[PDB]
């Protein structure tokens, strides 16, 4: 074929029932998450591309960073439910590998109050059982898959996303060829 199991995916031996249709996972301290995010704007061209009436998940996950780590994927959850991911995802980033001014708690706290978001709003949510249970969500899926490593994308609980197999001479054309995969599989 074109595209082919192993080469652009690969196929999970354990598919995955009821899995978020696109599904992709992060972590702050990913350096080619960074790449994934501000160079290439993968979710965003994946997007553009998708057929619709499908919807688009994106996690935290828990293993790189460790305890400052968890705060983040806490934080993450706080971004879904306040619906803010646009106005911070950019600043943690930033924080967190360039800047490097995220160290703790309160720090991460300090990019959401500078966003815009209330203190009161933030400690509210930060605090609130639909984040442990949004945080809880976050966790079970990277369990049901494996997650050993990001940045990573799943296309209803039974295909992965290869990017190692695919051309990174031009970063644009790897962002086509990418989304392409993802539009393709969709569809599968």
């Amino acid at each position: 074929a074109q595209y082919e199991d192993g080469k652009q995916y690969t196929t999970l031996e354990k598919p995955v029932a009821g899995a978020p249709q696109v599904l992709e996972f992060f972590s702050f301290f990913c350096p080619h998450c960074y790449q994934f995010e501000e160079v290439l704007h993968i979710s965003d061209n994946v997007k553009k591309k998708l057929p619709e009436g499908v919807k688009m998940t994106k996690y935290h996950v828990n293993f790189m960073g460790g305890d400052l780590g968890k705060d983040l994927t806490q934080a993450w959850a706080v971004a879904m439910a306040l619906g803010v991911e646009d106005k911070v995802t950019v600043p943690l980033f930033e924080g967190v590998q360039k800047t490097q001014t995220i160290r703790s708690a309160s720090d991460i706290r300090d990019v959401f109050i500078n966003a815009g978001i209330k203190g009161e709003e933030y400690d509210a949510a930060w605090n609130s059982f639909v984040v442990k249970s949004l945080v809880a969500q976050q966790e079970k899926a990277a369990a049901d898959v494996q997650l050993r490593g990001v940045p990573a994308m799943f296309v209803n609980g039974k295909y992965q996303l290869n990017p190692q197999g695919m051309d990174t001479s031009n970063m644009d054309v790897f962002v086509q060829q990418y989304a392409d995969t993802v539009k393709y599989l969709s569809e599968k």
